[PDB]
């Protein structure tokens, strides 16, 4: 199968913002983020009002090609090989700074994913910001091999039903920046 990712704001009017990190950058006109290996992308979590309590936030990656699609998206087998004991060795997606986090592998899937409580807005923000790491480059041949993949992020329940969800491709890359600007060219 492949994971949905269809935009639904849900109930609580879920969307998706992001910042500056360069080691984390978004393009609008893409809906992509661009960011370096291992280092902190801030993906903010907003809501017209607030989720309850042991509401859960999921991260996964897919493959965008359809050629790639049900295939499972994790680190090749040099970065495998390279935690801080929280990780599992194989998943691409991490959370750092929280001490909640949920790494978790699909029973007939294999799909992996990262799980964290849904927390409101610190002191000072409209939103919740989730720092996620990207543990192997878009370009690792016997991984990601230069495919494209999208990150979806879900709100769900605490038995696992779907409460909103939204997505944005990413490129783990030597210079975000640079990347950013050659590929929003290719657009004009
Ligand atoms: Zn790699």
């Amino acid at each position: 199968s492949v994971p949905s990712q269809k935009t639904y704001q849900g109930s609580y009017g879920f969307r998706l913002g992001f910042l500056h990190s360069v080691a984390c950058t978004y393009s609008p006109a893409l809906n992509k983020m661009f960011c370096q290996l291992a280092k902190t992308c801030p993906v903010q979590l907003w809501v017209d009002s607030t989720p309850p309590p042991g509401t859960r936030v999921r991260a996964m990656a897919i493959y965008k090609q359809s050629q790639r699609m049900t295939e499972v998206v994790r680190r090749c087998p040099h970065h495998e090989r390279c935690s801080d004991g929280l990780a599992p060795p194989q998943h691409l997606i991490r959370v750092e700074g929280n001490l909640r986090v949920e790494y978790l592998d699909d029973r007939n899937t294999f799909r992996h994913s990262v799980v964290v409580p849904y927390e409101p807005p610190e002191v000072g923000s409209d939103c919740t910001t989730i720092h996620y790491n990207y543990m192997c480059n878009s370009s690792c041949m016997g991984g990601m091999n230069r495919s494209p993949i999208l990150t979806i992020i879900t709100l769900e329940d605490s038995s696992g039903n779907l409460l909103g969800r939204n997505s944005f491709e990413v490129r783990v890359c030597a210079c975000p920046g640079r990347d950013r600007r050659t590929e929003e060219e290719n657009l004009r």
